[PDB]
DNA sequence: ATGGATTTCCTAGGAAGACAGA
DNA sequence: TCTGTCTTCCTAGGAAATCCAT
């Protein structure tokens, strides 16, 4: 946070240039070797700072606060090119070091190199056959003023996990780096993008990535930059696998890494905290998931019925039961279940959960437990455990029972709204507990279009018994 | 029949043959007679060439078709086996002079042949760029040339309607004209046919681009001993880059496969056609898209003249003797309406097929009747009596008439919101009126639970997978 | 033979850029 | 400058080959 070290620097800088000055009437002198230590530090620091940024940027993909911008990164690395350049600049004197000049060019090459960046991700999940666009970004853009004034070109290319560690093609891959002088910035932006043909060497678990090349003209500089790891697939299906491989890179995955590996097994309440991220941010809400939904989760996830909330929070979940282990009964992972509620709450119930009117995440014992005991006509919205992308109604009704509707689909609620879905059952009297539903529903209700012309509108309802 | 003038024309050859080898122990003039008898039957053979042409013409409107080339395959052999009968016997000298004879023998030859060359499988006349499609091309006298003789390849070129008179290009255009001993057939098939691109050629006022004409043309060479080219033109039809342009495109075809002489100059047709005509075509292509026997009644010919012609009369018989123009059919917006007369008809074709298939077929839905004939029907009949029409207003949609008179008795007719494809893949029309209580009678009379039980879907019953309780939806009025 | 992955193929249709309009 | 024609761009699925496996 604090510049004021620089400032220590440039003076620092100031104290070199007037003691240089003394000697125009063999020293030291031994200041150059001082601060350009201390400009290895800054440097050092900028640097890790930039791989913070980078990590906030994969995070961000899951749905978690992100910067977003580069302009004070580039505003330090920009001075610590300038305090470089004075000192280089007082090199040149009479008072012979190879150190400083070779250290100063080492220090400016990790930079500049350093500051070589993904700024726009391309998709983590790309579809083969459609476009797409990814954007790269140089810090230290405007401090090479341009000198040369001619534009190095970025390519653009599909590389596999394995190439990442130091094919198929993609279209449109050179683009050249530009400096804009309004906007302050040095990008480069590929918004044409598109992949012909893939080699594939579980599926949707084969990490690749695109690597942006260039060459830098000073006086033969390489810049390489890698992005985001990413899920290449050639169907819509393959989406909802995809997403989950993603889901488990972005998170759970330390700063420094050989690319590109993460833990095949982690805490339960990391994994919570993730799917409460990406849940508030991929629905739209700011009401998340409460720890009694983390417990039937976690119930549903490892085939247990404890009703303890705390056993759980010492277990550990792995890949494999998160997305390739079938869950008991069913057809399908865990993930998958849970992208089909995240496809559904999002597109069909987003004003009915930030209303808080979903529970949602219940196993239909306490929903029995919950029921029960109350009065003719209370009811309770459930997310359905059989299929995928489900929500059904329960209900209280001979003696006391309870009944369980068909879960509605996301085309069943496009077809007609939950809500007035529920408006149409008059045997609905509270939504649970004690709430009557026309008061907690009027909003989601729409206004009957009774009379022309010169037609007389027919209305559908839904009706169950 | 056209045998007995066969073996007439053969019989001829025999004492041809025979007077020849009488005369080697002067005409010898038969061979004219014969040539004469040959070239007319030639004539004969070409003008049912020309009839199967315009039938295939008709077909793609829809329409019977009797589709195999074999009978004609076999009357064009059997007349060239004459031809070489004839030659070979010109061959006395002479008669013991007349190079005329062989002459004429030789166009005998040169017309069958290159009249039969002729486009069996038709491109789609409706052609959207960039989508594969296919054409077929037959040759009858194929399985003589050859019997050892290198095939040759048909060229597919596509032409404009100027062109024709005597322009996108397509991939895989080259096919060899290969003869198959099994099936008796000379054929060259093009199966992957693509257009890349389309130059649309005209001034276009009034014309629209989806009412140019164009043709694909195939071409080849052949090579006997002699320098006889072979063209074949397909029926005309109309490029297109889109869907939206479909349903239009399909009015300039439906107008041109009809309407247009046997022998015309490409793509001429006549702009203005009796009402009658336009009658016939209508009911015909109603039947083969939809799929259905039954066809138009008069009444629905009286609804729409008065539709298209914005004549409120009421007598089937002024019409009759009216003509419709093709402005009037696609290119004139309904009064009252922001479409034209066939987008209209076109919607009620497209609903009729996708839903209303058996419906149509039970004779429950008279579709075609103006509001006025309706009140007029339902203001007698008993509380609850219905009928189902085609809406004017909306495209493809269908909606139910029905009155209520209740104990006083005022009778007003209510109008239901058209059903569309749509509201009817959501809950069928069977189902539609069985959850309606009100609607006791279909029209006149009959009983709407005897009607429409056929149609009806079976009620699931709460009994679960599952278990669970089924919910379903069903339809209400107010 | 059923079924589950994986991929090239096809298709209608929305959205929006590009093209004229005696 | 604009509107309606025309066109290009682009894409979420549906029908269905290829191939593989305690």
């Amino acid at each position: 946070k604090f510049k004021t070290g620089l400032r220590r620097l440039q003076h620092r800088v100031g104290e070199i240039h007037l003691l240089r000055e003394a000697l125009q009437k063999e020293a030291l002198a031994m200041l150059l070797q001082e601060t350009t230590g201390e400009l290895e530090a800054a440097k050092a620091l900028v640097l890790k700072r930039i791989q913070i940024w980078k990590r906030q940027q994969q995070l961000a993909g899951n749905g978690a606060p992100f910067e977003e911008s580069l302009a004070p990164l580039q505003e330090r690395c920009e001075s610590l090119v300038d305090i470089y350049s004075q000192l280089q600049q007082e090199v040149g004197a009479a008072g012979t070091r190879a150190s400083l000049t070779g250290r100063l060019d080492e220090v400016l090459r990790t930079l500049v190199t350093s500051c070589f960046l993904v700024e726009k991700q391309p998709p983590q999940v790309l579809k083969t056959q459609t476009k797409f666009q990814a954007g790269v970004r140089f810090l230290l853009g405007l401090r090479f003023l341009g000198a040369p004034a001619k534009p190095p070109l970025v390519r653009a290319d599909m590389v596999t996990e394995k190439q990442a560690r130091e094919t198929g093609e993609i279209i449109n891959n050179t683009v050249p780096l530009e400096n804009s002088i309004p906007g302050n910035c040095c990008s480069a932006l590929f918004k044409n993008l598109l992949l012909k043909k893939i080699k594939r060497c579980s599926v949707t678990e084969e990490k690749c990535a695109v690597l942006f090349s260039a060459s830098f003209t000073l006086g033969p500089i390489q810049l390489q930059a890698l992005s985001l790891p990413l899920v290449v697939i050639v169907h819509g299906n393959q989406d909802n696998n995809a997403k989950a491989t993603i889901l488990w890179d972005n998170a759970f995955s330390e700063m420094d890494r050989v690319p590109f590996v993460v833990a095949e097994r982690v805490p339960w309440e990391k994994m919570c905290e993730t799917l409460n991220l990406k849940f508030m941010a991929e629905v739209g809400t700011n009401r998340g998931l409460l720890p009694e939904h983390f417990l039937f989760l976690a119930q549903k996830i490892f085939n247990d019925n404890s009703l303890s909330m705390e056993a759980f929070q010492h277990r550990s979940v792995s890949w494999s039961q998160f997305n390739k282990e079938i869950l008991l009964g069913r057809g399908f992972t865990f993930w998958q279940w849970f992208d089909g509620v995240l496809d559904l709450t999002k597109r069909c119930l987003r004003s009915y959960w930030s209303d808080r009117l979903i529970i949602g995440f219940i196993s239909k014992q306490y929903v029995t437990s919950l029921l029960l005991n109350e009065p003719d006509g209370t009811f309770l919205l459930r997310f359905s455990d059989s299929e995928i992308g489900g929500i059904t109604i329960a209900h209280v009704i001979g003696s006391p029972q309870i009944e369980n509707i068909q879960p509605f689909s996301a085309k069943d609620l496009s077809i007609r709204s939950l809500g007035d879905r529920i408006r149409d059952l008059a045997q609905l009297k509270n939504l649970y507990p004690k709430k009557p539903k026309d008061e907690a529903f009027r909003s989601h209700y729409k206004p009957e279009q009774m009379g022309g012309r010169g037609y007389v509108p027919a209305t559908i309802k839904m009706t169950v018994e």
